[PDB]
């Protein structure tokens, strides 16, 4: 009847700052093509605060909805919509105000999915990105060098391994040893904690012909350093640049003055991704997430926040710190939140 849900009250990136739980709130009726969705585990994406930001439309002033993804069970659906789809069935979805205990989403856009496990959540933003990404613009090929930045994170842990089935050699970059074993346990061939090894001189000596392939989620210094890394022809894809997220422009100081010249030069480019404008190819990659989840050759790690300070992220209120782990750069896999 009623419910919990988190609300952009202020335009921000502080998450914090930006968002409130809201606790008398009516729960949404599903309309003849949609689904009513009883959240189970929720994503938790570094673009949520560029979300709460109001970057994603500077028009739109507060209230509105927050969150990106989330899994559970219909709990009721509109007519149209049951032709499909039946209460108490599984599925997960990608559309806005997932950050509630119950979303209302168009029945067209979700994704049935075996169970309600948060395993299948991790592909729904993270891995599709991943997938599409380096199927449309990445040009893999066997013996193809791919540099992977945060790595170890949500969706870097799918193009690493994405890769490593394209037969690619993979370097991937994190800030712990802990993250680099979980780098090497997914077949990298050159974890490097960046924290602790120069990443610059690593592929500089170790690779002195450059990359092929960068999957870039950092910006600022290491978008520098890949530029940099670049072979002749090389590609850097910028999927994101989270090191910029917090500041109040939300982007991260580059040295990019002299791109152009260091692009002509190795006949190298920089290929901007946003998932949004791939949809065509959404339904195609989910589905063969699915099957390779589901049967074993993906590995789709969850991070729900166990070894955390204050423990497992549990319930709406968790998602505040939740963000702050990521942004703390504590997490290995997707973070997710889940709602009991
Ligand atoms: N374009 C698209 O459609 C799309 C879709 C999904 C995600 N993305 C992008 O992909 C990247 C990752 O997002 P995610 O949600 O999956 O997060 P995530 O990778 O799971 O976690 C972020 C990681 O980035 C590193 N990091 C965190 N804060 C940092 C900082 N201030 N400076 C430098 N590194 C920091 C940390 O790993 P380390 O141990 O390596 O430092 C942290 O764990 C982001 O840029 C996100 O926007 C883009
Ligand atoms: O069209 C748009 C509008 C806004 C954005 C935006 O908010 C984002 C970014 C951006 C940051 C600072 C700006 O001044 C503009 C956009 S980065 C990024 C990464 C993601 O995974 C998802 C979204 C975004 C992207 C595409
Ligand atoms: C350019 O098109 C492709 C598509 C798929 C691949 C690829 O090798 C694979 C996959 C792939 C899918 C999307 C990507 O962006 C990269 C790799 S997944 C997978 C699973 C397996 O058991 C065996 C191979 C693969 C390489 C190039």
């Amino acid at each position: 009847s009623m419910m919990q849900k988190l609300v952009v009250t202020r335009l921000s990136p502080n998450f914090r700052e930006a968002v409130t739980l809201s606790r008398d709130c009516p729960v949404p009726l599903p309309g003849d093509g949609d689904l009513l969705v009883r959240n189970r585990f929720v994503g938790v994406n570094a673009s949520d605060i560029n979300y709460s930001a109001g970057r994603y439309d500077p028009s739109v002033k507060p209230p509105f909805d927050i969150g990106f993804e989330g899994i559970g069970e219909v709990v009721a659906l509109g007519l149209s919509a049951s032709a499909r789809y039946t209460v108490g069935q599984a599925v997960a979805y990608m559309a806005p105000g997932s950050f509630a205990e119950y979303t209302v989403v168009p029945a067209s856009i979700a994704t049935p999915v075996p169970s309600v496990k948060p395993e299948y959540l991790t592909l729904l933003v993270s891995g599709t990105t991943a997938y599409i990404s380096l199927k449309e613009l990445g040009g893999l090929s066997e013996g193809k060098k791919v540099l992977v930045t945060a790595a170890a994170g949500g969706t870097g842990q799918f193009a690493m391994q994405l890769s490593k089935k394209a037969k690619c050699h993979v370097i991937g970059t994190c800030s712990s040893d802990e993250k680099s074993a979980f780098l090497k346990s997914l077949g990298c061939d050159r974890p490097i904690n960046y924290k602790t090894e120069p990443v610059g001189t690593v592929l500089k000596q170790e690779y002195p012909e450059g990359v092929d392939v960068v999957y870039e989620s950092v910006g600022g210094a290491m978008f520098d350093l890949a530029v940099d890394a670049l072979a002749t022809k090389g590609r850097l894809i910028v999927i994101g640049f989270i090191s910029g997220y917090q500041t109040p422009t939300g982007l991260s100081p580059v040295k990019a003055g002299t791109l152009p010249a260091k692009l002509l030069k190795k006949s190298a480019s920089v290929q901007g991704f946003f998932l949004n404008h791939y949809l065509s190819k959404y339904q195609a990659a989910m589905s063969h997430l699915l099957e390779m989840c589901v049967s074993g050759d993906l590995v789709c790690e969850v991070d729900l926040g166990d070894l955390s300070p204050e423990g497992r992220f549990t319930g709406l209120e968790s998602i505040f710190r939740a963000v702050n782990y990521m942004y703390m750069g504590k997490n290995t896999g997707k973070i997710v939140v889940e709602l009991p």
